[PDB]
């Protein structure tokens, strides 16, 4: 769909490349047309001066007359466009959107004349457009749209838009950067609205934000169409069910369109299918699912992360950073290359000339009224307005499926157009001045202490007092709040320097440790609320409850609503409820059917009235709230760029000393790993701030917003309920015995008006963005996928960091204990693992676990699985019986730990885990905890990034194999070996499935090294264990049947005989005189027994008959037999059995 290989330089043409003027105008650009009824300017919008006056230029703005002016850049600027729009092609959606666009004509106006069409510079054609791509106007970091007449978007008729766009630049936002193609989106479904023409009135606004900051009361507007398009969060707190937030616009509106729509229907016959087929499509489609288009669907479609709250005030809240985008380099049909997170952008050159206009300074003044600092806090730079809105609304009482993107493709285009005059009106661009207030404090203020956290001296000292900070002369002083940090530098001031690469492995392992610790600590508080996580730093980060020795302590005491400023801010609404009912006829007691009705009215407006006080909450109380968060991130982020340059000092002077060019080499990639674990230790900061001040707004609403609606509410209920009562008396026709009756049956109770769910309200808070986040992060770095396929294999990881595999032709699938293992059968085989995380470093931690299976059956050294270069890093490899476990140091360091129990042809389940934070090390063998050890002398290990498996000569089983990127515990451990082994399998002494139709010897649990043999004391023959001198005979040998021939492996709950070998066959009976087990030569007396396992004890069986068990007996002289018991005297182990 999409027209391409169109670019500058391209000869006027009058069908794909044309001049036209600007409007009336004495200008011409010129035009290319992408699709039909689309075209794209690449030029700066004609209808503002590029040089604007210091006064009028707006916060956060950039201005730059030269951008977009050469052709070199022009040029760029017609493929970033067509990369965005074919990249919005690729999914359905897009399809859907743009074809909409591409069919909706503005109404034609009454023979016919059209509007939709841009003038030739001579009078002498007319192009068919819709919509317009300019580039930046006066500010290039803002896009916006233009209607081309102002009453035709609001009357209905429709008309053509304009949109300016910057696709070179963007910003990041928490982890990710922002895409643009997002962007483009949103600008194109507002362009519907001009289109249909629904535009609503400037006047139809909501309250958005309560502008806490101010000393006065004041509002923040936002425009209906703004807060529907924009998505979120927000919207839900106004497209609730039923609506509480109504206007004469939604009625208004649904009613226009049906007028249009019927007088189409004339118009269906007459100029052209061109139009008259093309308006068919517009009308296919009803207002009410506009209304509905919303971001919050498209990034669900492309799986874009965007932000969520207050997503139109951002401004406010944090500065923005902006970064550079090249097509193809880092943008294509797929977006960003490397994906969201990981890009690899480069900070833009127009970073040091933002305008910054504050909306308030903040003057800090001493004892003797001296400013120690001003601090600067910027408006949102929406519309205010001073009037309670919510204290003024009275709430009423009374009151892209069919697109079928293949017909709009048939639609021949536009040739011949009859144009329309006056379609173009004057644009004059909208200029403001911004206005200044100041204030004067002795208390600091949270954004007061945020700034003083900042430097620009690379020579510093972190200091725990705020009042040293702002009143030193030489700035040498930085505030901090991280105490473990300090103490530990200020512990060593005494010492010899660093001369020595051991001796810096030291240092930077305690200041990693330390700075964990500090950022990561919490407290857990009962609050009738639920449970909550108190991070107990955030006193001392923003100066809140900070006037007391502990911050929790005081939390308790005061509760959530101590931490926000402007406490009381509720208003009761206006109500209108005339409950009294509207008396002619209705002569029998089939009154209830009008009453009913009527009660059930009334609990609606009873919600209505609950959905006004949560837009309350949100609007006034959650605001405030989500201003703590963003200074509390801020706060981290500055505390972290801090230690960098306290580590990077460090490093610098290092430099300079007698140390081999090689291990400085070493140093700095060990160094360079460690910034990425201090990133993601504060990471987990960030995590606990948010659900910890969540689940505090959440709560306010259950201790202070929702008691206060239910007095309000209580008073308006004895206004009502009394209002039915003095109607039913009024009634003559019923008798009195059923007035009691109805009046008890239409009452209201405190409980019908009674709504509050926790859970419903944390559904509100959770946007699409977080279900991203939790759907794409975990702790593998590795988790291996195996699928056996008809002449085919499948190996790969699933983990979503994608690590790399290679491995031989030869290499085979079989089954393991759960699923499909690798075979590594002949000599000389291999697997290999490629991946980043792998070089370990000196402060990453990381597990590994695997099940084994060694067919080896010899006493040699044999290695198994490596991640070693040049004598450092770690393995693993077979020794005598068992296995070693090898952790090699770059200064010789080692730890090389012997594991015992191994063996031949069994199955073992080995995990390991490294941690530096407690520096020890874990090792489990199955269920058992092996090696407790201490690594606090290992220092570092850096290695390939390639982990390899390998034979030598014996063949082996491996299955399951995966890797963490933290330590595990004994708990985990347990947990993970015996779920494995909950499937519906029996198994071997050895761990393998067992088989119909195999031989096998019998051993019992109690007695695990002797096998059952036959006896014959009468002509009868019996089993019993071996005595404690005979030992050297040969045990019987067995077999299980199953009626279905051709079933291989036995299944739990699966019913069978038992058939022992010899020279004739024989098969297991119970004996009637005593309950002892007999063998019998006919199969039609052979009993059916039932198999089984336990869950704590997998490898073990059990056979029971008609719900006995069957187990060995007391001593009888020599024999232990095997019974039926049903005895308590017997214990419970003895009924447990083996095989082979």
């Amino acid at each position: 769909n999409i027209n391409d290989n169109l670019s500058i330089n391209s000869p006027v043409d009058n069908k794909n490349v044309v001049v036209v003027r600007a409007r009336k105008t004495d200008t011409v650009f010129k035009a290319f047309k992408v699709a039909p009824n689309i075209w794209v300017a690449p030029e700066r919008y004609y209808g503002e001066s590029l040089s604007i006056d210091e006064e009028y230029k707006v916060d956060g703005g950039i201005y730059d007359s030269n951008f977009l002016s050469q052709d070199s850049e022009k040029d760029k600027f017609l493929q970033a466009i067509i990369t965005l729009l074919k990249r919005i092609n690729s999914t359905n959606a897009g399809e859907k959107l743009l074809s909409l666009i591409s069919t909706a004509i503005p109404f034609p106006y009454g023979g016919y004349r059209e509007t939709n069409y841009l003038s030739s510079e001579d009078n002498k054609s007319f192009y068919a457009s819709n919509i317009v791509i300019f580039g930046p106007g006066a500010n290039i970091v803002e896009n916006n749209t233009v209607f081309y007449k102002k009453e035709d978007a609001e009357n209905g008729m429709g008309t053509m838009t304009e949109i300016w766009f910057q696709p070179f630049l963007t910003y990041k936002y928490d982890e990710f950067y922002i895409d643009p193609a997002i962007e483009l989106i949103k600008c194109l479904i507002k362009s519907l609205y001009f289109l249909y023409g629904i535009k609503p009135s400037d006047d139809l606004v909501i309250p958005y934000r309560l502008r806490s900051e101010l000393e006065n009361i004041e509002y923040s507007q936002l425009n209906i169409v703004d807060l529907l398009v924009s998505g979120g969060i927000d919207p839900k707190f106004i497209n609730t069910d039923p609506y509480w937030f109504t206007d004469n616009y939604f009625s208004n509106a649904k009613k226009v369109f049906e007028d249009h729509r019927n007088i189409y229907e004339t118009q269906i016959e007459g100029i052209g299918n061109d139009i008259k087929l093309r308006l068919k499509q517009k009308f296919r489609i009803n207002i009410n699912d506009i209304w509905e288009l919303n971001l919050n669907y498209f990034s669900k479609e492309f799986s874009i992360m965007m932000p969520d709250r207050f997503n139109n005030a951002l401004k406010h809240f944090y500065r923005k950073q902006y970064y550079k985008i090249d097509y193809p380099e880092n943008y294509s049909i797929n977006g960003f290359v490397n994906g969201q997170i990981n890009v690899q952008l480069s900070l833009s050159d127009r970073n040091q000339d933002i305008i910054n206009k504050p909306e308030e300074i903040i003057n800090l003044l001493n004892g003797n009224n001296v400013s120690l600092m001003r601090s600067n806090i910027y408006g949102d730079g929406l519309k205010s307005t001073v009037d309670d809105f919510y204290s003024n609304y009275k709430i009423p009482y009374n009151r892209l499926d069919n697109v079928n993107i293949g017909v709009i493709d048939n639609i021949p285009e536009i040739i011949d157009v009859n144009p329309y005059k006056e379609n173009c009106d004057k644009f004059s661009p909208v200029q403001k001045i911004t206005s200044t207030r100041e204030i004067n404090t002795n208390i600091p203020w949270p954004i007061n202490y945020l700034q003083a956290q900042n430097t620009n001296n690379e020579k510093f000292s972190l200091s725990s007092d705020f009042v040293e900070v702002v009143s030193s002369k030489d700035k040498s002083l930085v505030y901090s709040f991280l105490s473990n940090v300090m103490f530990y530098l200020d512990s060593i001031k005494d010492n010899s320097p660093i001369d020595t690469d051991k001796k810096y492995y030291l240092w930077l392992r305690e200041i990693f440790r330390n700075y964990s610790f500090d950022i990561t600590a919490t407290q857990e508080i009962n609050t009738d609320c639920g449970i909550n996580k108190v991070v107990t730093w955030f006193g001392k980060a923003l100066n809140i409850l900070n006037t007391s020795d502990s911050f929790v302590e005081e939390f308790q005491n005061l509760g959530p609503i101590s931490l926000i400023n402007k406490k009381e801010n509720l208003s009761m609404p206006i109500i209108e409820i005339y409950g009294i009912p509207n008396m002619l006829g209705l002569p029998l007691n089939d009154l209830n059917e009008k009453l009913f009705n009527i009660y059930l009215k009334n609990i609606l407006y009873f919600k209505k009235v609950y959905f006004n006080f949560l837009d309350q909450w949100w609007t006034e109380y959650y605001s405030q709230y989500f201003d703590l968060i963003c200074m509390a991130k801020q706060s981290i982020l500055a505390q972290e760029k801090l230690i960098k340059q306290i580590i990077q000092n460090k490093l610098q002077d290092l430099f300079k000393a007698d140390i081999s060019m090689d291990k400085l080499n070493l140093m700095n990639l060990a160094t360079e790993k460690t910034f990425i674990d201090l990133s993601n230790e504060s990471q987990i900061a960030i995590n606990n701030i948010n659900d910890f001040l969540n689940k505090s707004a959440i709560c306010v609403f259950d201790t202070n917003i929702y008691p206060k609606f239910i007095s309000f509410m209580e008073q308006c209920i004895n206004s009502v309920n009394s209002n039915v009562t003095a109607f039913i008396q009024k009634c003559t026709n019923i008798t009195e015995d059923e007035k009691l009756q109805l009046i008890k049956l239409n009452t209201f109770m405190n409980i019908d008006f009674e709504f509050f769910d926790i859970q419903s309200i944390k559904d509100l808070i959770t946007s699409e963005t977080d279900l991203i986040k939790e759907e794409k992060e975990s702790d593998y770095n590795l988790f291996l996928f195996t699928l056996q396929e008809d002449n085919n294999k499948v190996i790969e990881d699933i983990s979503g960091k994608n690590t790399l595999v290679k491995y031989s032709d030869s290499i085979s699938l079989v089954y393991g204990v759960n699923g499909d293992a690798l075979y590594l059968k002949e000599p000389d085989e291999s697997v290999s693992f490629s991946n980043k995380a792998f070089e370990n470093g000196l402060t990453n931690s990381f597990s590994i676990c695997f099940w084994l299976r060694n067919l080896g059956e010899d006493i040699i050294t044999s290695k198994l699985i490596e991640n070693k270069a040049d004598n450092c890093g770690w393995e693993i490899y077979f020794e005598n019986n068992g296995l070693v476990f090898s952790i090699v140091d770059c200064n010789g360091n080692e730890e090389n730990i012997y594991l015992s129990d191994v063996i031949s042809k069994n199955w073992y389940y080995i995990s390991i885990s490294i941690d530096r934070l407690r520096n020890q090390l874990l090792i489990f063998i199955n269920d058992k905890l092996i090696a407790n050890q201490s690594i606090e002398q290992i220092l570092n290990i850096y290695s390939s990034n390639t982990i390899s498996l390998v034979n030598e000569n014996n063949p082996i089983y491996i299955e399951g194999l995966s890797i963490l990127n933290r330590s595990i515990t004994s708990e985990e451990v347990v947990n993970n070996y015996f779920s494995y082994l909950n499937n519906s399998y029996i198994r071997d002494i050895s761990g393998e499935r067992l088989e119909y139709n195999k031989t096998y010897e019998l051993y019992n649990y109690v007695f695990p090294e002797n096998s059952l043999y036959e006896v014959t004391e009468n002509n009868n023959i019996y089993l019993s264990i071996k005595d404690t001198n005979n030992l050297n005979i040969q045990g019987a040998k067995f077999k299980l049947i199953n009626i279905d021939a051709n079933k291989q492996y036995v299944q739990k709950w699966d019913e069978g005989v038992v058939c022992l070998l010899g020279d004739e066959e024989k098969y297991v009976d119970i004996s009637s005189e005593n309950n002892r087990i007999q063998l019998v030569n006919s199969k039609d007396t052979a009993k059916r027994i039932i198999f089984n396992n336990d869950i704590f004890m997998p490898n073990c069986l059990t056979f029971a008959y008609n719900n006995k068990y069957l187990s060995l007996s007391l001593r009888d002289r020599n024999y232990n037999w095997m019974i039926c018991n049903n005895n308590d005297n017997i214990p419970k182990a003895a009924h447990l059995w083996a095989l082979k």
